[PDB]
């Protein structure tokens, strides 16, 4: 089997992209925010406390004829920018692109963090990290894409993130029209339950590519490019007036700039990040004061390829039994 689904940003400044998925009988479609740094599946629900919904779409398992309660199963996730979930778990069916996949674990959530409540676009994540992360206690849950992946043509889902416009989550294919040149591939650590790896080096702008091993995550759930300081003040320093500010929370540049790329290495190839991507917009409705796509990893720990970085590419998240990442440009 396979499957394919459209990806839209759910703003201007792609601060996160939303899928269709398809969740019970009938289907209830929730637009979720595929996250390959995390490992449940959440939805907003008919569960969710009144006060901490605004305008999401809910699964409601009570209209399901195929919903069932997961006897005794909660779940709970905090995640590294500080927003957090909760609540219990329902079995159902759930399809995304066509790809159906029954019995998958629906964590339906009783309690969400403000930062959910406050996007309305969102209604709840779907995650594609791997399945050791997944949170369900006492009985921990297996993600879409482990469950689906014995049925997939190949054990594979890729993800195509649009600048400013749609893209598409394909599982079970590598599209080949979709990307330039050839797909490489590099290896993952699953150590952190992450998709792990490290990248080869980086340059800025025309600038030399200066080589030196960078260990990150390919997170499609992270909405910005978190690199170590020293990388990070490299890039700034080439754009006059570019600062960090503790005040905001990262660097800072004057609107008026023209930024320049960013290329990070995948083994000998380079994907190239073109600086309209690293421009985030004024840090407030009407500041001359816009907010870099490229911040310190420092505090984090973790470097993570988030959508800036990936939308630059055509990603491939090879799940063989020895999982393996691989990058085009397109
Ligand atoms: N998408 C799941 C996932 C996995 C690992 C790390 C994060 N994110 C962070 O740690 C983070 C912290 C501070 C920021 F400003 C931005 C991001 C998210």
């Amino acid at each position: 089997s396979t499957g394919s689904a459209t990806t839209t940003p759910i703003d201007s400044l792609d601060d996160a992209y939303i899928t269709p998925v398809q969740i019970g009988t009938p289907a209830q479609t929730l637009n979720l925010d595929f996250d390959t740094g995390s490992s449940d599946l959440w939805v907003f629900s008919s569960e969710t406390t009144a006060s901490e919904v605004d305008g999401q779409t809910i699964y409601t398992p009570s209209k399901s004829t195929t919903a069932k309660l997961l006897s005794g199963a909660t779940w709970s996730i905090s995640y590294g920018d500080g927003s957090s979930s909760s609540g219990d778990v329902y079995t159902d069916t759930v399809s995304v692109g066509g790809l159906t996949v029954t019995g998958q674990a629906v964590e339906s959530a009783k309690k969400v963090s403000s930062s959910f409540t406050e996007d309305s676009t969102i209604d709840g994540l779907l995650g594609l990290a791997f399945s050791t992360l997944n949170t369900v206690s006492p009985t921990q849950q297996k993600t879409f894409f482990d469950n689906a992946k014995a049925s997939l043509d190949s054990p594979v889902f890729t993800a195509d993130l649009g600048y400013h416009a749609p893209g598409t989550y394909n599982f079970g294919f590598i599209d080949t029209t979709a990307y330039t040149g050839s797909i490489t591939y590099t290896a993952v650590s699953t150590k952190q339950g992450f998709w792990e790896w490290t990248s080869t080096g980086y340059a800025v702008g025309s600038g030399t590519f200066k080589s030196t091993s960078i260990d990150g995550i390919a997170d499609t759930g992270t909405t910005l490019l978190y690199l170590p300081a020293t990388v990070v003040s490299a890039y700034w320093a080439q754009v006059s007036g570019a600062k960090s500010s503790s005040s905001v929370g990262g660097y800072v540049f004057p609107c008026s700039a023209t930024l320049p790329s960013f290329t990070f290495g995948v083994g000998s190839a380079r994907i190239v990040i073109p600086g309209d991507y690293i421009d985030f917009g004024p840090i407030s409705t009407g500041s001359s004061s816009c907010f870099g796509g490229i911040q310190s990893s420092a505090g984090i720990g973790i470097n993570i390829f988030g959508d800036v970085a990936l939308k630059a590419a055509f990603v491939v998240f090879n799940g063989a039994t020895t999982p393996t990442l691989g990058f085009a440009s397109k």
